[PDB]
């Protein structure tokens, strides 16, 4: 559990690292819907997630469980599918970083 939440980080910072950052970088930092134009984001998504604020959460000890971090990261990019067509770029990059999560939260410890 501890040691389950230790997996979780690691997979987190992975998913910041430099080997992932031509695809992970929309995801470092919440949406700014103003500055990108996009006016209609916060009435689309009601739950906005990004990487920081689960790296704010973990280095918080707000997540309790394994799950609890899963969820976060995966509204992270549901939020990315709900407001997107589905053939834009940011989607594309959502599905790569999204594939390298579940690939790794697999391995989970047990
Ligand atoms: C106008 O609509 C947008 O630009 C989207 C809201 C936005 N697109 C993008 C976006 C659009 C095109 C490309 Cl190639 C990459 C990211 C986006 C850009 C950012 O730059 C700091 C941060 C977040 C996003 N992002 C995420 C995550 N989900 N949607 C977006
Ligand atoms: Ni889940």
């Amino acid at each position: 559990l501890s040691e389950q939440l230790k997996h979780c980080n690691g997979i987190l910072k992975e998913l910041l690292s430099k080997k992932h950052a031509a695809y992970a970088w929309p995801f470092y930092k919440p949406v700014d819907a103003s500055a990108l134009g996009a006016h209609d984001y916060h009435d689309i998504i009601k739950h906005p997630m990004d990487l920081s604020t689960v790296k704010r959460k973990m280095e918080n000890r707000d997540y309790r469980d394994a799950q609890e971090f899963a969820a976060d990261v995966r509204l992270m990019f549901s939020n990315c599918y709900k407001y997107n067509p589905p053939d834009h770029d940011v989607v594309a990059m959502a599905r790569k970083l999204q594939d390298v999560f579940e690939f790794r939260y697999a391995k989970m410890p047990d």
